[PDB]
């Protein structure tokens, strides 16, 4: 017995490949012939309807502007899930790329923002991301930033999460703030110089990256307050939106561009 986010197979026209991997591929298309879509198909070799559909009422009942939107589903084997398409693929490719060169801070705080009032959707609704980062971000028209792919990356994780399996809206505010220097950075690896046994050694004895270069030092406090040690202590997303989005009235107002934020 099938549901209303059921489509037929003949629905969708697949057109260029955009992503690869273990799970399967992703590509860009068309639903219903006149439709831009996302379409992810799954190799039948990989998870089965047992943890297919589990993990699917996940996508089927959160909605909101700030994540991706499921379309619509081919459930049976081979598998195709459709979302709306964002015409400019993740976040850490568009800051590597040829737009990192021309974006500022007024537009990285910007992106920053709407991604807290993704998650600040996901807080209200009691749900875990689990695997937030600039990688699971994806760009459309107009810096329009969207969460996606909801759940190794232990320099995104916070330490009770990568220890004890303490995963919680805590844990990812933690993410939130490793995300905050990948935007600062032109989207680099955080911990530069450092392997991942390096760097829970050095997080849990206290360490945390500095501010990075022309990043205002409020804004790396921000930071600073997503990665206490003390879960409890770490602000909400509804703060974090609220502080982004007001950033440039109420904590930064005589912010003057550099040469590179
Ligand atoms: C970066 C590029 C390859 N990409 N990836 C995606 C993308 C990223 C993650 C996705 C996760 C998806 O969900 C996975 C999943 C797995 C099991 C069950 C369900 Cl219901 C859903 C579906 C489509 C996705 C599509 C994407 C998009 N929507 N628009 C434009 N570009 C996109």
């Amino acid at each position: 017995a099938k549901d209303a986010w059921e489509i037929p197979r003949e629905s969708l026209r697949l057109e260029v490949k955009l992503g690869q991997g273990c799970f399967g591929e992703v590509w860009m298309g068309t639903w219903n012939g006149t439709t831009r879509v996302a379409i992810k198909t799954l190799k039948p070799g990989t998870m089965s309807p047992e943890a297919f559909l589990q993990e699917a009422q996940v996508m089927k009942k959160l909605r909101h502007e700030k994540l991706v939107q499921l379309y619509a589903v081919v459930s049976e084997e081979p598998i195709y899930i459709v979302t709306e398409y964002m015409s400019k693929g993740s976040l850490l490719d568009f800051l590597k790329g040829e737009m990192g060169k021309y974006l500022r801070l007024p537009q990285l705080v910007d992106m920053a923002a709407q991604i807290a009032s993704g998650m600040a959707y996901v807080e209200r609704m009691n749900y875990v991301h689990r695997d937030l980062r600039a990688a699971n971000i994806l760009v459309g028209e107009n810096l329009v930033c969207k969460v996606a792919d909801f759940g190794f990356p232990i320099k995104w994780t916070a330490p009770e999460a990568a220890l004890y399996g303490r995963f919680t809206i805590k844990s990812d505010v933690w993410s939130f703030g490793i995300l905050l220097t990948e935007l600062t950075t032109k989207g680099r690896v955080p911990y530069p110089g450092m392997v991942n046994r390096e760097v829970l050694d050095q997080v849990e004895r206290g360490y945390r990256m500095p501010c990075p270069p022309e990043c205002p030092e409020s804004l790396h406090d921000l930071m600073c307050q997503c990665w206490r040690k003390d879960p409890e202590e770490r602000p909400t997303f509804e703060y974090l939106q609220a502080f982004l989005e007001d950033y440039f009235t109420s904590t930064e107002p005589q912010y003057q561009p550099g040469e590179n934020l």
